[PDB]
């Protein structure tokens, strides 16, 4: 029995497991319950906390994927597949890791938080991409992740009602933050110097904990990978949120909130997927269903206000975006576009991709989207049509709401640091069309590369080795780097580096002129 | 006595006078009357024909100017006082002038026909700038040049009202028009091949004859330079060409249309003047009280619309601008400029004369005026801000109009050549900031280097006469080239020639990105 794989929580015992990396052992917690599986009748409430238990719990491998759409855009295909769930699915799904040095370290250790993208309609802990044995082994910090309830199980709200809150998978979140606060030091880690860091809808998850005062008391950095809570996506209004629950309970078969919430409870979790796309109010891309609520509890006001209303002195701050941000979405929905050809679309089909990427703004919107994404020099050439849709959608959702960000928390006594990652991976499966697309950087964070069966370049394995290495001294000292430097980013110089093979190269500006556009005066025309 | 100098038109005899060129002699015949003075009770009405008169009347000295506000600006300054009036004021001015090869030519000479520029509110045939003697002996044509009432007499209007119909100006140029039908042959000028060509209100002026069906009959081609009719200065709607006349009126003592015209007709000239730009609606630069009207008669819609609705099949047009439109404008009114220092104006400064280089636009369209035209990599530089906000004014009065006109000409059968002017005279006498100023291509064209008198460099009298030839070439033939050629501007290439000391460069896109703003997206933010 070794006792480096046998730790006590305050819940119960737990053995754990040893996993091989190229450099070394890494003990591997997987699968610890951190909360009451949220089924039956506990079906969209709040999180319990995992009562306590006897015996010792084997957290020897990953647990259930929380209910999700399976993506079937290509089915087979690589770039799809590896996003999609590879556990069984199951609503008994609220399980944590916990990747730690072997042996345990003596010393209190930083921790890394992860908090998986997806849409908040999808994602799990146990996907391969996020394997934390190579961080932890490969720079001695402690690595946690939690799975979070996700779609209509975490996110679908009748606000006000008590039986259908909504933002239970924020919960959840939250209630994975507070084990961290009283266990991580039972496995060597520090819980005072804790460091979240998502991507995506984890990116925007991380901000709403920013913003929350209940949650920022877990933790004391944050990175936040291509996606903020101030993205048009990542939040919705009470009003549609429960218009689109109460469409989804019409079309399920169901009819007060009490009595609609009983009966949605009673529906098999796949029949409540099955719809799950069905209540967008919009044909579009980038848009989901269940996204967390603005009710004035989890977040008392929108991101936007809270944001610009924030003191953020001391805290440190590490945003970024990939070179391609809009893209991959565009397979899923723009009229003229297939991983399987070039996209080289017409003016007619850039016009209709627009309103579905900008989905439900006016038609004077639309058109200021236009005029800007236009080059009318060329109007019709079906590669700048292409690239500017793609700029369109990326800037929208992704570049502009992290640039806001940045420049508003930097404002705002907070040091933050910024990049473009530039790097498209070798082994990357998407045509060479889409660049770097959306969630591509995520391998090279977890050193991915150095896994010997992925057949990577030695260059990339160099490469994933300096990502984790400003990592890890962000996530140590709040800076990422070690006595090129890496400026902080600041609202005036509005500076930057690009990651890539290259050494690290200092730019100004995150698409500032077409951010200007959507930050500045797009919200100032919806207004009028 | 010179035989060649004594010239008979239908209305009675003139005599002429000989000048001096550096190559040759020319005769001129100035202050010809071709209207009865537009005086007393025919003051505000539209012109009658020059009756009859006997004996010999002397046509050998420039008539006076129509009255108009005189430029104080810069007092003694040649950059203000070259434009200023330099013959006495007198309401008494419908004058025209010919010049024509010496001895006179005796087979038909096609015509140029100068309308001179000033706002509407100011100008005279007698300008030095407007010499016709070097034009008429370098290329062998026949130029004909009119005074047309400004100001309040040529265009105060009471719509509706046969005391103060409007657009008498306009029609002061059409009778010179009828009267060079008429008579331009007995100087050897040919009446079926006459060219129109002014500049800035002048060319909006050539730009109303074409849009006007009575006009239209009276001249083959047209030349356009740095001016348009469609420009937001050049027209007024019916109900502010009222407000701004009611308002004149009670600035000068005045109180039923009928009344108030015939208390505005017992008021000195100069009274009216004194009072000219305070009817302004707005604090402005390039904005002038009374202009042409829009009233179903000399307009029978506004220029945009007849321009959009036009078959210009048969029409050959030659229009540009200089490189520095709005600069010269700045020094009348926009804040922290002058001639005298750098003008390096702050952010507050540029916001401040936003609103003043787009007058009476919304808040929300000047905040996108200040989106397109800042930036945002650089929000506070001085000299780009001063750069941008000339650009605003050019862009916005000049550039895009005379753009929009190009194109829909182009595209609607017409033949439209394009030009940018990028030589800044050796001989200018305003800062070097300004760079190539509204205005100041005229002296080219009209081959003023070639006066020794002048220090204009050899190299200038080279380009001068280049472009003497261009511009004679296209009212010979509707094509300025020579039989690196000079190609036609299309809607879809955009094609013009940059004019200065080099040889032709062709170039692309009249500023196609700034004018999609102001050509396209604008409009439909003000009707929203
Ligand atoms: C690029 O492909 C799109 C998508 O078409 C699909 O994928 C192709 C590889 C091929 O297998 C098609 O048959 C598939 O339907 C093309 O856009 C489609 O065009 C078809 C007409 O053939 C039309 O019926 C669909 O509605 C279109 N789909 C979308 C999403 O717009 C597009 O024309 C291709 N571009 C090229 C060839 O340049
Ligand atoms: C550039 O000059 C303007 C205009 O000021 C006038 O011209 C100057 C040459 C000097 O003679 C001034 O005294 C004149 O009034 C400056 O803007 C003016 O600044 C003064 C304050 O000194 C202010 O009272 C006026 O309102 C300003 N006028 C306008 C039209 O805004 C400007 O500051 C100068 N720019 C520099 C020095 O960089
Ligand atoms: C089923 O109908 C739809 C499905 C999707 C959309 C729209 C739909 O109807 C409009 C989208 O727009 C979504 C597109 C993606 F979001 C889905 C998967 N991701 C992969 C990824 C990348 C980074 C991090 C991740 F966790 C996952 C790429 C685009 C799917
Ligand atoms: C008197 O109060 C004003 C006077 C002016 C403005 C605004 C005012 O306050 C509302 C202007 O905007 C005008 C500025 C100019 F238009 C006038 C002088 N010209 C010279 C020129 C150039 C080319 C052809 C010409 F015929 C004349 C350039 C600028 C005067």
């Amino acid at each position: 029995e070794d006792a480096e794989l046998l730790v006590t929580v305050r819940g119960g015992r737990l053995r754990g497991i040893r996993l091989k990396t190229p450099g070394g052992p890494v003990s591997a917690f997987l699968g610890i319950p951190f909360a009451e599986p949220p089924m039956g009748p506990r079906r969209f409430l709040p999180p319990e906390p995992k009562q306590p238990w006897s015996g010792v719990v084997d957290a020897t491998t990953f647990q259930s994927v929380c209910y999700q759409y399976v993506d079937t855009l290509y089915p087979g295909f690589e770039g799809t597949e590896m996003w999609n769930p590879n556990r069984e699915l199951s609503e008994d799904c609220l399980y944590l890791n916990v990747w730690t040095p072997y042996p345990r370290p003596t010393s209190p250790t930083p921790v890394l938080v992860w908090i998986y993208g997806g849409g908040f309609y999808s994602g799990a802990s146990s996907l391969d991409v996020y394997d934390g044995r190579f961080l932890v082994q490969a720079e001695r910090t402690v690595l946690v992740s939690m799975n979070y309830r996700v779609g209509a199980f975490g996110f679908l709200a009748l606000p006000g009602s008590r039986e259908a809150p909504g933002n239970v998978g924020l919960l959840d979140q939250r209630l994975a933050l507070q084990w961290v606060q009283e266990n991580v030091a039972a496995f060597g880690g520090d819980p005072t110097s804790v460091t979240l860091f998502g991507e995506s809808a984890g990116a925007a998850s991380v901000g709403m904990h920013l913003l929350s005062p209940p949650s920022r008391g877990l933790f004391h950095r944050a990175v936040l990978q291509s996606g903020a809570p101030n993205g048009p996506w990542a939040t919705v209004g009470m009003g549609e949120a429960r218009r689109r629950a109460t469409q989804l309970a019409h079309l399920v078969g169901c009819p007060n909130d009490t009595e609609l919430v009983a009966c949605l409870r009673t529906r098999p979790a796949q029949v409540l997927v099955n719809h799950e796309w069905h209540v967008l109010p919009q044909e579009s891309v980038f848009r989901f269903s269940f996204v967390p609520v603005v009710d004035g509890d989890f977040l008392s006001d929108t991101p936007e206000a809270l944001i610009n209303a924030g003191d953020f002195h001391g805290l440190q701050v590490l945003v970024g975006v990939v070179k391609d941000e809009g893209s991959y979405f565009l397979v899923y929905g723009a009229p003229g576009f297939s991983k399987d050809n070039e996209s080289l679309i017409s003016r007619a089909e850039f016009l209709a991709g627009v309103r579905v990427g900008v989905p439900q703004v006016s038609d004077l919107a639309a058109e200021a989207v236009v005029l800007h994404y236009t080059d009318w020099l060329h109007p019709e050439d079906p590669a700048r049509l292409r690239e500017a849709l793609s700029d369109v959608v990326g800037d929208h959702n992704v570049v502009c709401p992290v640039a806001q960000l940045a420049g508003r928390l930097a404002a705002q006594g907070a040091r933050v640091y910024a990049y473009v990652f530039e790097h498209r991976a070798s082994t990357l499966s998407w045509p060479l069309w889409m660049g770097v697309p959306h969630g591509y950087e995520i391998e090279f964070i977890f050193g991915i590369p150095l896994d010997p069966s992925r057949n990577y370049t030695a260059e990339e394995k160099i490469f994933a080795q300096r990502l984790m290495r400003y990592w890890a001294n962000f996530a140590r000292t709040g800076d990422p780097n070690e006595p090129p430097q890496w400026p902080p980013y600041t609202a005036g110089a509005q500076q930057y580096v690009s990651l890539d093979l290259r050494p690290l190269e200092v730019r100004r500006g995150l698409r500032a002129q077409a951010c200007a556009f959507w930050n500045r005066f797009l919200p100032k025309l919806l207004s009028a």
